[PDB]
């Protein structure tokens, strides 16, 4: 359970936080990683869970750590080692100067061009889905809208079957919030062992599709080889199907619970945008980091090489040192300071098809159906990982006061 503490590491930094199972989880999963940020603990924290590692736990570091890719690569960028180890999806276990000539390509299939007409069909899609659970007065909100809403769109724009849902969700899950059934290698083989035929497949007859495109991209002028194709395709597959999936859930059971909030965004509907920022701010949900390429001193703390350390992208928005009354949702918050897509050069391509996929959600969803609630007696239980989510999220409402458009 507890790995034996390195001989470097001094018991006063020790804090055995479980990113996979933190202790205070039935509060939120937001909640239980903001225990990090009690005062009396430090700014920098060694964990003996899951093999051990540091642990940033302030803004401050978070985004220092993040900058500096010299001491801090993602060569490893996961915990525990054994997944940032096999982690090798492009550009995300690159460094500069490597990394940058791949972002251009995945800009291309990801980017803001491809949101920008993605446009209909994506508020389509938000449309229909949201009007045929209307008339129900409940949902089952995880698996009726979270996952297919984001997930058909992926699937559209990467030119795959909606029947491979299923089993691409189940893999790609391995690989943030394993279950134990398969080790993070065993995951991504069966990610890579989908789509290197398609990838050949999309090689000999180019379609107009995002696999397509990246297998036959260039890469600062020249070829894009086959094995970086499927590199980058599975960093796509995980950003498609884990991220804004578990984000929405997040964001509806808030909503369920703060009438509030919902009618401030129905009578000033052009504060969605706003609303959709501070959300992403107090319902961050990724945790990733680094492993030090050389003995480092930072913040007082003596890093060796080898070390990993997870530096919470979640965290740097809850850090009351970057925004007063961090856990308050405050849609008019004048400086909103996160890093939830990241920071320093890996910055999230996928973050303007995130927003977009956010802010219809919000606008299409109080249009039609709002007033709801949480079902009678659920308590909303969170899971966290690699990226955190929501078990399960039970909505009810009275369908005469919605409003098909
Ligand atoms: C709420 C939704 C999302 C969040 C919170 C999020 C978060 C992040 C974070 C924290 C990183 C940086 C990881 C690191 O520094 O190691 C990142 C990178 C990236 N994300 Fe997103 N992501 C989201 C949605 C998406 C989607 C929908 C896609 C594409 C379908 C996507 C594609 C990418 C790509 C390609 C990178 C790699 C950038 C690089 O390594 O240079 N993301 N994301
Ligand atoms: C940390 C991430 C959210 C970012 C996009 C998908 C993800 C799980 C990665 O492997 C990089
Ligand atoms: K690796």
């Amino acid at each position: 359970n507890l790995a034996p503490l390195p001989p470097h590491v001094p018991e006063h930094l020790v804090f055995d936080f479980d990113m996979y199972n933190p202790s205070n989880l039935s509060a939120g999963v937001q909640e239980a990683w903001a225990v990090l940020q009690e005062s009396n603990v430090p700014d920098l924290v060694w964990t003996r869970c899951n093999g051990g590692h540091w642990i940033a736990t302030r803004g401050q570091l978070i985004r220092e750590a993040y900058e500096d890719y010299r001491h801090f690569s993602s060569e490893c960028p996961f915990i525990p080692r054994e997944a940032g180890e096999a982690y090798d999806f492009i550009p995300t276990s690159m460094d500069p100067p490597e990394q940058r000539q791949f972002r251009a390509l995945a800009n291309q299939v990801v980017g803001m061009p491809v949101v920008d007409k993605l446009e209909n069909r994506i508020q389509e899609l938000a449309c229909s889905l949201i009007e045929s659970l209307r008339p129900q007065g409940q949902c089952n909100f995880t698996e009726d809208y979270a996952e297919p809403f984001p997930i058909r769109i992926f699937m559209l724009l990467a030119g795959l079957p909606e029947e491979d849902i299923p089993h691409l969700k189940y893999l790609t899950d391995q690989m943030t919030r394993p279950d134990g059934s398969m080790t993070f290698a065993e995951a991504k083989e069966a990610l890579y062992d989908y789509l290197i035929p398609i990838i050949e497949q999309r090689r000999q007859k180019p379609g107009t599709d995002a696999i397509s495109i990246v297998a036959n991209g260039q890469v600062n002028g020249r070829p894009i080889t086959s094995d970086e194709a499927k590199r980058m395709c599975g960093l796509l597959l995980v950003g498609g199907l884990d991220t804004v999936v578990n984000f929405l859930s997040f964001s509806m059971e808030f909503l369920a619970k703060s009438p509030e909030h919902r009618q401030e965004l129905i009578e000033r509907p052009e504060r969605i945008p706003a609303a959709c920022e501070e959300l992403l701010r107090r319902f961050s949900l990724v945790a990733a980091g680094r492993i030090l390429t050389s003995d480092y001193e930072f913040h007082g703390v003596q890093l060796k090489k080898g070390d990993q350390i997870l530096l919470p992208q979640m965290l740097s928005g809850l850090d009351e040192r970057e925004n007063a009354c961090p856990m308050h949702v405050d849609f008019s918050r004048q400086k909103v300071s996160h890093t939830t897509f990241g920071h320093g050069s890996h910055l999230c391509l996928g973050q303007h098809l995130a927003r977009r996929e956010i802010i219809v959600t919000l606008k299409e969803w109080l249009t039609r159906i709002p007033d709801f609630s949480i079902a009678p007696g659920a308590q909303i239980q969170h899971k966290s990982g690699i990226v955190s989510g929501v078990q399960a999220l039970p909505l009810v409402w009275d369908p005469a006061t919605t409003k098909a458009v």
